[PDB]
Parts: C-alpha cells; sequence; structure tokens
C-alpha cells in the first residue's frame, strides 16, 4: 500500500546473494585475539566494551550481543558486511563468539565520540551543516544499497569533533527494503519514531530515517532535546500532532486510509500548526536560518513520501557553505 520513492529495485538488482542474510554462514573469529578493558555503552540487546586486537595491540570496540534469534544476528552481520567501505558507516573488524555459550560479539571501529549532549551546545551553524550532511552521506549510502537504518538517534552518531570525523553504528534494527513488505513497526526511539509507526503503517521504508533525521535536527537547532517528548508511544503522536496540526494529520490518514484507535480519539484532540518561528530563542537563534527551517520543514511531514530523500536533502541550500568548502 505503498512503495518508495527512490531505490525501490535496489534488491531486486542486486542478488538474493545481497539480502537473504538468512542463508548466511558466519566466518567467526577467534574469540581470545580479543581482550576487553573498559564498558564504554548499554543497549537492551548489547555490552560495549572498549577492547584491544591483542596480536595489533589496536583499540577497538567490542559488542556482545544478548543471545536473540539467530536470524537477526545474521542480519546485522550481513548489512555491515554489505555496506563496508561506504562513507561514514562503522568499519566491521571481526565476528566472534564463545566456545562453549556461544554468545557472538560484533568487533567494531572505535570512534573518539563526545556524548551529545555536551558536544551539540559546543557546535557552530557551519558544524550543524557540516555534520549532518555528513550523516547524510551515511543515510544515501545505505538507503542506496536496499537497508533503511530504523534506530537513527544521536546515539547513534558518533562523532569524533577533533578529526571532524562521523560514524553511523547500531545497526541492530537495519533492514532489507523489498517493496509491499510488511514491516514491523516496533522500530526506533519513541522520540524519533516517524507517524508511521505511532499509526501502525506497516508498509514503510527509508523515509522513516529522514523523519529521525529530521527531530535529531531539530534537537540541535532548536536546543530542545527531545524535540517531540511523548511519555508513551500514544502521547508521542499528541506531541507531534500540536506542532504539525491536527487538520494534516486527519488528510494523511484519510490519504493511507489509516483509521485511528478508537482512545486515540479521547486524547488527540484539535490542534492548528504551530509555525517553526515560534521555536526561535535567545539561546538557539545561533543555528536558525530561512534555510535550516525550510530544510527541516521538508524532513518532518506525516506522509513519508512528502520527505526528502537523502539525495534530495544533500542538493538544499542550507548545505551550500559546506559544499563550497568542500572545494
Ligand atoms: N564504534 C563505537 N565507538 C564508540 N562508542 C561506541 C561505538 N559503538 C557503540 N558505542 C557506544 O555504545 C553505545 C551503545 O551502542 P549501540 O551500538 O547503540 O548498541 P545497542 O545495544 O544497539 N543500543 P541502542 O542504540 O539503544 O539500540 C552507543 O551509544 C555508544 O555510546
Amino acid at each position: 500500500r505503498s512503495v518508495a520513492r527512490v531505490y525501490a529495485n535496489v534488491n531486486e538488482k542486486l542478488g538474493r546473494s545481497w539480502w537473504d542474510y538468512d542463508n548466511l554462514v558466519v566466518q567467526w573469529g577467534v574469540q581470545d585475539n580479543y581482550e576487553i578493558v573498559r564498558k564504554v555503552g548499554r543497549g537492551k540487546y548489547s555490552e560495549v566494551f572498549e577492547s584491544i586486537h591483542l596480536p595489533t595491540d589496536s583499540k577497538c570496540i567490542v559488542k556482545v550481543l544478548k543471545p536473540v534469534k539467530k536470524k537477526k544476528i545474521k542480519r546485522e552481520i550481513k548489512i555491515l558486511q554489505n555496506l563496508a567501505g561506504g562513507p561514514n558507516v562503522v568499519g566491521l573488524l571481526d565476528v566472534v563468539r564463545d566456545s562453549q555459550s556461544k554468545t557472538p560479539s560484533i568487533v567494531t571501529e572505535y570512534v573518539n565520540n563526545t556524548e551529545f549532549k555536551t558536544l551539540y551546545p559546543k557546535f557552530s551553524d557551519f558544524d550543524v551543516r557540516y555534520y549532518i550532511f555528513e550523516l547524510l552521506k551515511a543515510l544515501d549510502f545505505c538507503h542506496s544499497k536496499g537497508i533503511m537504518h530504523r534506530d537513527v538517534k544521536p546515539h547513534n552518531v558518533m562523532i569524533d569533533h577533533e578529526k571532524r570525523t562521523l560514524r553511523l553504528i547500531d545497526w541492530g534494527l537495519a533492514e532489507f527494503y523489498h517493496p509491499g513488505t510488511e514491516y514491523n513497526v516496533r522500530v526506533a526511539s519513541r522520540y524519533f519514531k516517524g507517524p508511521e509507526l505511532l499509526v501502525d503503517f506497516q508498509e514503510y521504508d527509508y523515509s522513516l530515517d529522514m523523519w529521525s533525521l529530521g527531530c535529531m535536527f531539530a534537537s540541535m537547532i532548536f536546543r530542545k532535546e527531545p524535540f517531540f517528548h511523548g511519555h508513551d508511544n500514544a502521547d508521542q503522536l499528541v506531541k507531534i500532532a500540536k506542532v504539525l496540526g491536527t487538520d494534516e494529520l486527519y488528510t494523511y490518514l484519510e490519504r493511507y486510509d489509516i483509521d485511528l484507535d478508537a482512545q486515540f480519539d479521547d486524547i488527540l484532540g484539535r490542534y492548528p500548526r504551530k509555525p517553526w518561528s515560534r521555536f526561535v530563542s535567545s539561546e538557539n537563534q545561533r543555528y536558525i536560518s530561512s534555510e535550516a527551517i525550510d530544510f527541516l520543514d521538508k524532513l518532518l511531514r506525516y506522509d513519508h513520501q512528502e520527505r526528502l530523500t537523502a539525495e534530495e536533502a544533500k542538493e538544499h541550500p542550507y548545505f551550500e557553505p559546506v559544499r563550497q568548502a568542500a572545494a
């Protein structure tokens, strides 16, 4: 009941060799070439440690996957393998596992990150333009290769501000895009979930990541994290409606023939479109420009087919200072 505007054809054109991650044979590395040092992060499905690849004595990242459906492990590995050498995608170094328990780990390149709540407010307007544009290179790449990231949130973007370098990480929710496939809507982080997830519209595509990038981008330029701050997946849709308005929400549901949950209507009610200008203040004015708002406004749409493609987004006037500086 939806197909993507772009890249709908990719997985058909690349082999079954490219998306059939169920039939992947995993060449496990050697567990004991890696020694864990320092625990640096935590997810619901993973341990992340700073570690050493002992033979090279190299700092790397080991991510210990909570034993979970083997199918899912097979998917993340094949995706990482596929995307290899792509711009600003985290480098996959190894896959290992325990001899006895068979608990797998992914070994990835280390990135000297700064936590975003500290790093983002140190940003200039050029900085935001530059790093979003480098994030747009990763989304455009992986989308061009039939893959939706599906967890694009600042926690999964690692920025080394001294090297001026960027990596997208946590491809644990990523999928291959197949035209017409119904996908699980329980993806993303509540704050970065697109409306299509919140109304249980299952036939979504790469445009999910663009909404997500929009929320992240609104955090940065408006200095509100999160920009939409829902207490649960129901309230999340309400916080979105208080900004984009409900008039546009009902034309969107009507256009895609979504019927809402019955008790959604005790809580939603009627909201006029709050304009983007009403979010400007003295403390966030540094990031604000007529180009930024226009760009943000073409990511944050109810209808996933009115959103920019990562490629169209790269052409936007907002990124002209970074394109120019490139040369
Ligand atoms: N390559 C890396 N370099 C540095 N830190 C990293 C790297 N990969 C992951 N981390 C840290 O580990 C945290 C969790 O890693 P992540 O890959 O997001 O695992 P997860 O279990 O999928 N968690 P979640 O994002 O909630 O789904 C990240 O937020 C980073 O702070």
